[PDB]
């Protein structure tokens, strides 16, 4: 009804055609759809805005309007989370679409508006696998000295530290040349980033370690959202639920399309044996437990007694 045009503009990291990428191009389709072709997304794929970081500033302050970023980089702002980054939170994506989707998910987009920024819903980065150029990664032992990039809060580096890499905080926006030049010997990400960013084609070894669950954060810029009139916003509701469904799904193909696809390009895939596992688990129990403190105690308690009942 009272909808005029506008062009709103979407930045992200991921390559253009990786799943998310993909879904980006959904939103877009699905906002001209509803509003009659008056508001017209205009996306910005494989960091052409920026990184996160700069996303997120970029919404605050109102030169972009949407974008999504891992949950990594939002505990800059609110420390809650960070829980995200606890390894081996949730056991698969149908307990992580309901943690994040229910109440638990709600307490920290809720967070949001008090920054500038409006969490329309949780969309999947996914499950996190390391990759690196030095050596096969079969043992907790074989991860000790490896410089390994890692996303950029205390709970990322802390978690990697604590498993014996040497840890380095970087931007996914430089994150390929520091593979390439063998500034970093690895990182941690899902198969599609790994494919769809070719972080492949500069890391021999894969494995299949699923240590950690990102949850993505499709976001609007307060500023922005709060001067669109109630049916503009509603298009944008409406699409963000429309889009989250369709990413999820593209999501959950393109891991098992890039699996294929990694196999085939000369990637050597190793995994940690159920001891392996063992291990690390154990190994980062007590850090796990220090930055409770860090995130904040009650969702991480809350977090975990979501996951367990889901
Ligand atoms: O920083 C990382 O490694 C991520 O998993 C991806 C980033 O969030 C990327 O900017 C998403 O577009």
């Amino acid at each position: 009804k009272d909808i005029k045009p506008r062009i709103i503009r979407f930045g992200y990291g991921l390559a253009d055609d990786s799943p998310t990428g993909k879904a980006s191009a959904h939103f877009a389709e699905v906002v001209s759809k509803l509003s009659d072709g008056k508001m017209k997304v205009k996306t910005f794929g494989n960091g052409a805005l920026g990184p996160d970081e700069q996303l997120i500033n970029s919404l605050i302050s109102g030169s972009g309007e949407i974008t999504f970023v891992s949950t990594a980089p939002i505990a800059s702002l609110i420390p809650e989370f960070g829980v995200f980054d606890l390894p081996f939170l949730f056991d698969n994506e149908k307990v992580a679409d309901t943690v994040l989707d229910g109440p638990e998910g709600k307490k920290l987009l809720d967070k949001l508006p008090a920054k500038g920024l409006i969490g329309l819903n949780y969309w999947e980065n996914g499950f996190r696998n390391i990759t690196n150029s030095r050596h096969e990664i079969s043992k907790l032992d074989d991860i000790g000295g490896i410089k390994l990039r890692v996303m950029q809060n205390q709970v990322a580096l802390s978690v990697f530290k604590g498993l014996g890499a040497n840890a380095i905080p970087m931007p996914f926006t430089e994150l390929f040349t520091a593979l390439e030049t063998k500034t970093v010997d690895g990182q941690e990400n899902p198969l599609s980033t790994i494919q769809t960013s070719k972080f492949y084609e500069v890391q021999p070894y894969l494995t299949l370690s699923n240590h950690v669950y990102t949850p993505f954060v499709f976001l609007a810029s307060k500023k922005w959202f709060d001067q669109l009139s109630q049916d503009e916003k509603d298009v944008i509701t409406q699409a963000a639920a429309d889009s989250q469904a369709f990413q999820r799904k593209a999501s959950r193909q393109g891991n098992e399309d890039a699996l294929k696809y990694l196999k085939e390009h000369n990637v050597k895939v190793a995994e940690f044996s159920t001891e392996e596992r063992e291990k690390i688990r154990e190994k980062v129990a007590p850090i796990v437990e220090s930055l409770k403190a860090k995130i904040g105690k009650e969702t991480v308690e809350g977090v975990l007694d979501a996951a367990k009942k889901a």
